[PDB]
């Protein structure tokens, strides 16, 4: 109460419960709030993140609801780490559920997993929000396989260098259009190419988008309009669909709302 505004969490009010895996700032745990509400808990690793900037940041973030992005509840800023309090996602990243063999995926809901993400990718750009990284490794499943986005605009807090430009050693080269890695020129565009990315993800069970190739080569196919080309378990209307968020043209990618019709249609022609 005193002593909190609405986007600061008393982290006396937590319990810890068990570990959820190490990211870009560092570890996540599962816990409680107030002993009875599921919660994830980031713990901010010293120096990683610009984070009065990330501060400021989340009281926007605290207005942006969907059912398929991940919620953030609020953040705990009095603090040796500073703590992201967000919703609970208890089957973890997406890039590693697609990995495991056992789940035996039918392409139904490998479709599903793409409208998920079409629908909080939808909102955001509604919202006029841009991800600015999206990919499976940012996406999380939850217990009952919903697939929700998250980390969403964090990009723009990392301190390490090698992440935050293509100069970068960890740049998400794989996952960014021709203007962005000739010029910096993010866009609603660059978030569309990066769905169109992740659906080629998705559909490969969770492949390295261009395996063989670094990043340096990476960049250097696809600046000469060279692409991704189908995943064995995408269906030609479906190929059709993440090509198009690959268009040289920026301005010749579809919206979120065309990519969400496209994939209701599909799903209905499929189902
Ligand atoms: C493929 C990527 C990966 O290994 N990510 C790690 C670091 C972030 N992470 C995570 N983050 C939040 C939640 C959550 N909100 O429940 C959760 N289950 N797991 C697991």
């Amino acid at each position: 109460g005193l002593g909190y505004g609405s986007w600061e969490i008393d982290p006396k009010d937590l319990t810890f419960l068990k570990e959820l895996g190490t990211g870009q700032f560092g570890v996540v745990k599962y816990g409680k709030w107030r002993g009875q509400y599921d919660v994830a808990i980031k713990m901010i690793k010293e120096g990683s993140m610009s984070e009065d900037e990330f501060i400021e940041e989340a009281k926007v973030m605290m207005n942006l609801s969907h059912e398929k992005l991940v919620q953030l509840y609020g953040v705990c800023t009095k603090q040796r780490p500073i703590f992201i309090i967000t919703e609970y996602m208890a089957n973890g990243c997406l890039l590693n559920y697609l990995r495991e063999m056992r789940h035996r995926f039918q392409t139904q809901q490998l479709l599903e997993m793409c409208k998920d993400v079409c629908e909080a990718m939808e909102y955001l750009e509604s919202k006029q929000f841009l991800h600015r990284d999206l990919a499976a490794r940012n996406c999380l499943v939850n217990d009952q396989g919903v697939v929700k986005v998250s980390d969403f605009g964090l990009s723009r807090y990392v301190l390490d260098d090698e992440y935050t430009s293509s100069v970068g050693s960890k740049f998400p080269v794989r996952w960014s259009p021709p203007e962005v890695l000739m010029y910096s020129k993010f866009s609603s565009k660059s978030d569309i190419w990066a769905f169109g990315v992740l659906m080629w993800e998705i559909y490969s069970l969770g492949k390295m988008p261009y395996e063989r190739f670094t990043n340096s080569e990476t960049a250097e196919h696809i600046a000469q309009g060279l692409r991704l080309y189908r995943p064995h378990l995408a269906s030609e209307k479906v190929y059709t669909i993440m090509y198009s968020c690959w268009h040289e043209k920026a301005d010749e990618r579809p919206t979120f709302k065309i990519l969400l019709s496209n994939i209701l249609d599909v799903m209905d022609e499929e189902s």
